[PDB]
């Protein structure tokens, strides 16, 4: 199994740069609107004490330099939606793909297109941690890079990049500007909640092992969801939701292993350890492959 | 620090579907030529002379391109079409060296499916992710809007690793394009890349494996060969200079850390979240991402 990103071309065609004053970040150009982090308007003396909504009153359309490459897009309007700025431009992007804005749940994966000054630099897959951080690879100037999924040529944008935490993980918003997790867009050292293991993805990993014939961990036990969830928390595993049970349905049907039977198999692995054995060639359980990712590769 | 592929858009615009008889795979459309694995004509030289232009159905999305000529170059078929691809990037064909990395755009039925980074192994396989119908997917690097194509996909070995050709149709490794079970040579670990990745781990604040000891180059190499690692050359030492300059760790100091890692193991600890020594990041891969 590889971490595979989605092909990035439909998003590459949407990346622009937005400069206000001396600060440049990335923006997302869809139809005649450019989306970018609102703190592009911030000076060095703000950022610590964000006056963003009031800072915006002093700004006008002619203060924003939006560029596709070095071609300027004239801004004809602007507004703030939570932590994102929306700049109306006078040109509809001809490369606009079919798209949606979606808010993802912890455990879900998405492709990040890392960009600097409007120019795409690389692509890689990320997983939203239960503490609403991602293990990105972002440098100075990355803000406004986006994360996305592609289903039947429709691009679901789910992430825009804002911040690196002191611990080196990353935090951001959806495309309506609402942060994932308890972070704010201030120049300020913030702490995430203690992370946990993504149980639904570990289960998907065990299904992937079964599909490939590695199934020694299957047992003759089952569990209720409540009993499992209470044991899971004692090992710093996430509790399962009904939605988690539901997205494991296709893999359960494919292997003939009930979800609750697979939970009981994981419960044993958690209480008794791996006994030095391996699963898919590893003593470590992987929790960054979703059920959809597993069927994608199998 | 993450395994990072190049943005695939310039390549996606070149992928097409090629069908001949009951066989369908992917092709690469550059200017007015489509490049694809020659065995698209199989259900090859006597078999190709018996084919006509119209036996080939080439599709770019919905539109069909008209084949007006064809030639074979080694294991690649070159189909001349009557339409030029307007999205053709500036490009080059290159044959990569073992240990170098590239991005793969896995495609099915002419449609791009996923992108990920691979290394050309010392035994000239690659550890990819390819299914039925992935043949003709390509590997590439991007340098200032210029796409260097280096790989076209042909085969999956019984061990699950993969084999293919350069864009001249010459295989990497001792493989042939036949429906047979083929074994590769014994693989080794790319030493210069493991060292690059250990430097990456230092740049990202991971230091538990550093030590005070040092080693000579020959003594390191004696241990390296013992653990089935490739020799480290003075040119590799030179190539690691910048990363040594940034971190202030001499290359042979890092070699001493790798030697102890090899003789002692990691003791359950991890490096950049990995429990295994990683050898698919080149020194350039570390540099271009960390700066
Ligand atoms: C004492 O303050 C700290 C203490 C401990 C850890 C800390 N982290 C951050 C923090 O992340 N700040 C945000 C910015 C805030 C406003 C959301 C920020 O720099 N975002 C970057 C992406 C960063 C950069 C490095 N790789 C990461 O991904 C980004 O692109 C932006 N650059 C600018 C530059 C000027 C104006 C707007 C923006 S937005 C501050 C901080
Ligand atoms: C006794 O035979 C074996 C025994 C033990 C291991 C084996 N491996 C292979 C083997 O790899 N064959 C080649 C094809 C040969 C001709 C190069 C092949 O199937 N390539 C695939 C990609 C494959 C498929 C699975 N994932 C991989 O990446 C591709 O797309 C192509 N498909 C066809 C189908 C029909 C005609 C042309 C092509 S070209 C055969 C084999």
């Amino acid at each position: 199994f590889r971490k595979m990103a989605f092909p990035s071309g439909k998003v590459e065609g949407c990346m622009v740069q937005v400069t206000c004053g001396t600060t440049t970040l990335n923006g997302l150009w869809l139809d005649d609107v450019v989306y970018c982090p609102r703190h592009v308007i911030c000076t060095s003396e703000d950022m610590l004490n964000p006056n963003c909504e009031d800072l915006l009153i002093r700004k006008s359309n002619h203060n924003f330099l939006v560029q596709a490459g070095n071609v300027q897009l004239r801004v004809i309007g602007h507004s703030m939606q939570n932590c994102v700025l929306k700049l109306k431009v006078d040109t509809a992007n001809p490369k606009t793909p079919k798209y949606k804005f979606v808010r993802i749940q912890p455990g879900q994966t998405f492709s990040v297109l890392a960009c600097y000054n409007g120019s795409p630099s690389g692509v890689y897959q990320c997983a939203m941690r239960p503490n609403f951080t991602i293990k990105g690879s972002f440098l100075n100037g990355s803000c406004g890079s986006v994360g996305f999924n592609i289903d039947y040529d429709c691009v679901s944008f789910c992430y825009m990049h804002h911040m690196e935490l002191p611990t080196g993980v990353h935090a951001g918003t959806d495309l309506e500007g609402n942060f994932y997790g308890p972070f704010v867009d201030r120049q300020t050292a913030q702490a995430a909640g203690t992370d946990t293991t993504i149980t639904v993805n570990v289960l998907a990993w065990l299904y992937a092992a079964v599909i490939n014939g590695d199934r020694w961990f299957l047992n003759r036990f089952t569990t209720t969801l409540n009993d499992f969830n209470l044991v899971a928390m004692k090992y710093n595993y996430e509790p399962l939701t009904q939605d988690h049970v539901d997205i494991l349905g296709p893999l359960s049907a494919q292997t003939g292993i009930a979800v609750l039977d697979m939970c009981a198999s994981l419960k044993e692995l958690l209480q008794n350890g791996m006994n030095g054995r391996t699963i898919l060639g590893s003593a470590l359980l992987e929790d960054e492959f979703t059920p959809f990712d597993v069927v994608r590769q199998c």
